[PDB]
C-alpha cells in the first residue's frame, strides 16, 4: 500500500536533484539509477515488468548509495519516495 | 553543488603557489597535502573514492593550516577552491 502523500518541500532535498535529474533523463551519478524496479514485495500496485524504476536519492554523510530512493510509475508525476529502502512509500506531491 | 567558476586571477595569490605546487608535485608545506578529499558532504559531484585530493591554500599569519584549500579531481583542469573549509566550492579557471 503507499502511504499517503508528502510534499516535496518536506523531503530531504537531495530529492529535489533527483527528480530533476529524472527530468533530464540524466546523466545520473550512479550506474544503477534507473534500473527497474520489480515491486517483488507488492508494495505498489502489480504491473508489467518494466513498468518502474529507481534512482538514488544521494544520503550527504552516507558511505554507500543509502536507503532513499525514488521510483517512478508510468503515470504523470507517479514518483514515489521510499526513505526505508522499500519497506513503505509515500507519493510525491510536487505542489507542496 | 559548485557554486560557480572563478578567475585564479581574482583568488588569493595563495591558490597559484598552490596550483603551481600540484603541478610540480610539491614538495608542499605540510603533510596533510595531497591526502584524499572524500567528498563525505556530497558538495561535488559523486566519483569514486580518491578521485579528489586536498591541498592546503596558506592563509597568511595563521597559526593553523585554516580553512583555504584546493581539491583537485582526476579531468584536466578540474580543480575547486574552498575559503570555508569545504562548505562551499569553486571551479578554478586558470586562463585568467
Ligand atoms: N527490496 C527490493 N529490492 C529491489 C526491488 N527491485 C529491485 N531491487 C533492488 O535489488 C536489490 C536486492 O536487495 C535492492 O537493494 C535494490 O537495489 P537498490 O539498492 O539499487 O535500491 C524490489 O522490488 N524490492
Ligand atoms: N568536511 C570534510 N572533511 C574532509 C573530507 N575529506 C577529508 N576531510 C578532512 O577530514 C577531517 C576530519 O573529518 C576534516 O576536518 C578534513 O580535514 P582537513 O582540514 O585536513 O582537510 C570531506 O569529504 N569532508
Amino acid at each position: 500500500d503507499v502511504s499517503g502523500t508528502v510534499c516535496l518541500s518536506a523531503l530531504p532535498p537531495e530529492a529535489t536533484d533527483t527528480l530533476n535529474l529524472i527530468a533530464s533523463d540524466g546523466p545520473f551519478p550512479y550506474s544503477q539509477d534507473g534500473v527497474v524496479f520489480q515491486n517483488r514485495e507488492s508494495v505498489l500496485p502489480t504491473q508489467s515488468y518494466g513498468y518502474y524504476h529507481e534512482y538514488t536519492v544521494i544520503t550527504p554523510g552516507a558511505r554507500t548509495r543509502g536507503t532513499r530512493r525514488i521510483i517512478c510509475g508510468e503515470a504523470t508525476q507517479e514518483d514515489y519516495y521510499t526513505g526505508d529502502h522499500y519497506a513503505t512509500f509515500s507519493l510525491i506531491d510536487q505542489t507542496c
